[PDB]
């Protein structure tokens, strides 16, 4: 298969990973001053949704870094496992997590479309329609938490609002039922 | 809200308070020599209207000093009550008097427009359209007298004319019905 198209794809993935990380950092700083505005100005719940979007983004940041490590370590053993024909256990975790998150990351990046195709084009043993679904069970559970879509515990969203109000110097009063939870 | 725009507004309020106090003092001295002229020259009633304007101005002077104390003491607890979210009783008198006199002082100063907006933007508990009207009932009654628009008792306007005629050495004869009243 097109393994150097795959490789330069990965390189662009890494480049855009860095770029998107940086851009989202920038706008996240602006948005944190903005959240200081919303919290300072009335609807802390509006700021609560804003910071929900932000903590979502931060889950994405952490997941981005984890998978950046994964694509880079897979890139290390390009020719080596390319000599092989099945995936090894040393890359089974990375491959499983990547295969699992790839559909979640299909939209975020178009290179990864080809990267996943070439992955599945690379293997059939524990690879394919369901065989790939069988081998993908070794996905990183930590990334899974960093890729879980949920409301954080309102004690923790309150703590994010508290540490924001700390860092950004607004008055925040958590809901004591949740501030105790 | 814009609490440092509010703060520098207050600073300009204080500056112009001092400035206007000084300017009105100057022209009031000139106008007192002028009132000595009118009293000396014929229409003491013309001088009576002039000194009515002046004693009005002096009510404004006294009110200015009272509220200058009020804005400065509120300025002392800027960050403190800013940490709070409702007005305290320690500032309830000042706030009520200020809220009450602010419409009377809307015209005198444009900063105070914002100061009153930010005040109402600061609070809703006993604040707002009528809730602010409810909490404003604690206005200074002494300032209220210094902000009451009325004719002074003609024994007292006669006494102002008498002590002017004393200080400015004109002949003044009060209306004995009022000079006895």
């Amino acid at each position: 298969f097109k393994a150097e198209r795959l490789r330069v794809n990965l390189e662009l993935v890494i480049n855009r990973l860095k770029l998107l990380e940086e851009k989202k950092t920038e706008l996240a700083q602006k948005a944190r001053k903005e959240i200081a505005d919303y919290l300072a100005a009335g609807k802390d719940e509006r700021a609560r949704i804003r910071v929900e979007h932000i903590i979502r983004e931060d889950y994405l940041v952490e997941a981005m870094e984890i998978l950046e490590l994964y694509c880079d370590l897979l890139l290390a053993r390009f020719g080596l496992i390319q000599s092989m024909k099945e995936l090894d256990s040393g890359l089974a975790e990375s491959v499983s997590t990547l295969i699992w998150a790839a559909p979640r990351l299909q939209s975020e990046v178009a290179e990864l479309k080809i990267v996943a195709d070439q992955l599945c084009a690379k293997y059939s043993k524990e690879y394919g329609k369901l065989c790939r679904t069988n081998q993908i069970g070794t996905v990183n559970d930590r990334l899974m938490h960093k890729l879980s879509v949920e409301a954080p515990p309102k004690i923790l969203v309150e703590r994010y609002l508290i540490e924001i109000a700390k860092n950004y110097n607004v008055p925040y009063e958590p809901d004591s039922v949740v501030m105790a939870e």
